[PDB]
């Protein structure tokens, strides 16, 4: 297969696939065939990813968005792209000025007692019947979701439908099912905005109303935030928990020392996914990078965790070392595109690991890790299940 194809099934969890390892050793920027069947440029190395994150010729913009080369087939992902390059710039700037104040240090610090309290409640439900239990579906997802709902302003009576609607939102190669969850989610969130415009509450939707006069527009905006943080946080709770099970003496040191726990969270972010953490861009003009020229209109695949195994940056990247320092991973991106939820994601993760392992020090897998499976055909795909006992 020339160019190499990315849809090479799914590698085992917590391991860098042979395909991606050879692509990275081959060149910093590689032409590949995407899961959707089109052609794209995979950025494989740390320095080149950083450079492209700071190059204003990469954008969520294309002269013909409907016909542009695709990474995967998903209409919700397609909503990030507009056909006017000036409009793409101003929309991106606007979105960052809307969202950045919601994740200030004061706000995340102030939310933290609430985050810890939500973790405690989810844990009670997770352990209520004793072991074994599914860490993914009965702790990681409900905890990740309850935090996002508390911050965004989704009441309890609607959180039950969210996991379902958000699941069908991420489905690949089924535009009709993505449209269903899109309909259901956009209608739910914009109705909340209509209410909170009249009766403001301490949540993000209420504060978005003060700068976004359209309730309709708050639908996709809020949906973006939820989808950006739900599976991303949940899957890192899952995989970080496995990494800790596999490295008990490092887990013991992280539990005894908060600074070591912060380092451990960073090492889990660096290494848990081990490639495949791709978001797309398009070139709006020719971009020379490494020894190739990305052409205007071309698809560019930014893989934010493949670069965390770049041997020219990380010594022994395949080893889990919570004391790794410095730890310049790019899991949250960089620059003008840097993940706005990163401070919240970090609090969620250290809250989860701290609570889980102090309450359940015997946590272990029910079956060998080789038997875990990632859901297929899913944007932001996580484990089907994570059975644990304690
Ligand atoms: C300007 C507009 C307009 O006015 C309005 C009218 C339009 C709004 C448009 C809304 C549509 C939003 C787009 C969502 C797409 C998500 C794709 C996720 C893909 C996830 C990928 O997954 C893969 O999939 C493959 C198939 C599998 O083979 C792989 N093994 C793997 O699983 C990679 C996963 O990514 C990360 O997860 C983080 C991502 O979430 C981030 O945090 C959000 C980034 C992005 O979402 C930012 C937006 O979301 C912010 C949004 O808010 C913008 C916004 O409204 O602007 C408003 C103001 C973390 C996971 O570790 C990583 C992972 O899994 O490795
Ligand atoms: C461990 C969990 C998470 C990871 C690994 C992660 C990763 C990322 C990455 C790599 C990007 C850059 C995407 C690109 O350049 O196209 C990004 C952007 C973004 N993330 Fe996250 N994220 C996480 C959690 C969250 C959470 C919890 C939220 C919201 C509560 C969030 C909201 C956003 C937003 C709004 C953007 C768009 C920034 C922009 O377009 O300039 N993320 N995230």
């Amino acid at each position: 297969t020339a160019p190499p194809s990315l849809k090479a099934e799914v590698p085992p969890v917590l391991r860098l696939s042979p395909l991606l390892r050879e692509l990275q050793s081959r060149a910093p920027v590689c032409k590949v065939r995407t899961p959707a069947g089109d052609e794209g440029w995979l950025v494989t190395r740390h320095t080149e990813l950083k450079q492209l994150l700071h190059d204003d010729r990469l954008a969520r913009a294309h002269a013909d968005p409907a016909n542009a080369p695709r990474y995967v087939h998903n209409p919700f992902l397609d909503l990030l792209v507009v056909d006017d390059f000036d409009l793409a710039r101003t929309l991106h700037a606007e979105m960052r000025s809307l969202f950045t104040p919601q994740f200030s240090a004061r706000r995340v610090m102030d939310l933290t007692p609430r985050v810890e309290a939500l973790a405690e409640g989810v844990l009670a439900h997770f352990v209520a019947q004793g072991p074994p239990a599914d860490l993914h579906n009965d702790f990681s997802l409900p905890f990740s979701l309850s935090v996002l709902c508390a911050l965004i302003g989704v009441p309890a009576e609607e959180q039950g439908k969210l996991i379902a609607a958000l699941t069908k939102l991420g489905e690949l190669d089924d535009p009709a099912r993505v449209q269903e969850g899109q309909d259901e989610l956009f209608g739910l969130l914009s109705g909340l905005a209509r209410r909170k415009r009249i009766t403001p509450e301490d949540d993000v939707i209420s504060r978005l109303c003060l700068k976004v006069p359209s309730d309709e527009r708050i639908g996709p905006i809020a949906s973006g935030l939820l989808f950006a943080g739900l599976d991303s946080v949940a899957s890192h709770i899952d995989l970080g928990t496995v990494l800790f099970i596999q490295h008990p003496d490092q887990l013991a040191a992280a539990l005894a020392d908060e600074k070591l726990m912060r380092g451990a969270v960073e090492e889990i972010l660096r290494s848990a996914k081990a490639g495949g953490s791709v978001l797309p861009r398009y070139a709006t003009a020719d971009v020379p990078i490494g020894d190739v020229t990305i052409r205007a209109g071309d698809l560019v695949l930014l893989d934010f965790t493949l670069v965390n195994f770049d041997r020219t940056v990380f010594d022994e990247p395949e080893l889990f070392d919570i004391r790794r320092a410095p730890n310049p991973h790019l899991t949250f991106g960089h620059g003008m595109w840097h993940c706005i939820g990163a401070p919240l994601a970090r609090v969620n993760l250290r809250t989860a690991y701290t609570l889980l392992f102090t309450r359940l020090p015997g946590l272990r897998l029910v079956r060998p890790v080789e038997e875990l499976r990632v859901l297929s055909g899913q944007l932001s795909a996580g484990l089907t299940e994570l059975p644990v006992t304690w």
